[PDB]
């Protein structure tokens, strides 16, 4: 595990806080989050708010990583996430690739590719 | 075109006004919305709340609808949205079919498929 590793597998495991407010700890001013193929979140405050957001109708109740590895720099990472949304009570598994780009130790750049079969 | 086709073209017609109180009109109590191949909204309030929520960061600027048509009661129509996204001031062309199941003039169900081809 690379340093680099190292920060984006504790990101992972602090997803399941379901806490804004923490997670944007990990990214730089100059940042953004694509959820893919959607416009991007610019910015550090965007992607703060797009999380905030997003934790206001589902939880994340676990995530499985299973794959994690680096390329040209890019930390790739894989997992399950098990998904519940909070106004049904429903809950469901979905795969996603996170892509990940730091600098000196701060997220500067996050792709994320959902499984987006039925 | 069908009463339930000119129905869901004027919904189409509506989308411009960026008003989730006028738009909620069209639907029934008992309905649902499926932006595939997330999870549905369930119930007509859920359906306000989501496109309330989608215009605080897109402006709908144009829908060009290209087709309509009908099979098994079901209003089939596609179109190409011109979405701007609000805190940044870009602008975007995508297309997407809706699928529309209404009872009685009033819309039960709405499935959208938008092209997620990068
Ligand atoms: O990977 C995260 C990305 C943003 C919301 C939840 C998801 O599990
Ligand atoms: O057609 C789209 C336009 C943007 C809001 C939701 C709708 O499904």
């Amino acid at each position: 595990s690379t340093p680099d590793e190292k920060i984006v597998l504790e990101f992972m495991d602090a997803l399941t806080s379901n806490d804004a407010a923490k997670l944007i700890d990990y990214f730089a001013e100059d940042t953004m989050y694509q959820n893919m193929p959607l416009p991007p979140a610019y910015g550090r405050d965007a992607v703060e708010q797009t999380l905030a957001g997003f934790f206001k109708v589902f939880s994340i109740d676990a995530v499985e990583t299973f794959h994690i590895g680096s390329t040209k720099g890019l930390v790739y990472t894989e997992r399950v996430d098990v998904l519940r949304a909070l106004p049904t009570g429903k809950s469901y598994n979905v795969s996603v690739l996170g892509v990940f780009q730091l600098t000196e130790g701060k997220i500067t750049g996050w792709r994320d590719y959902f499984d987006l079969r039925e």
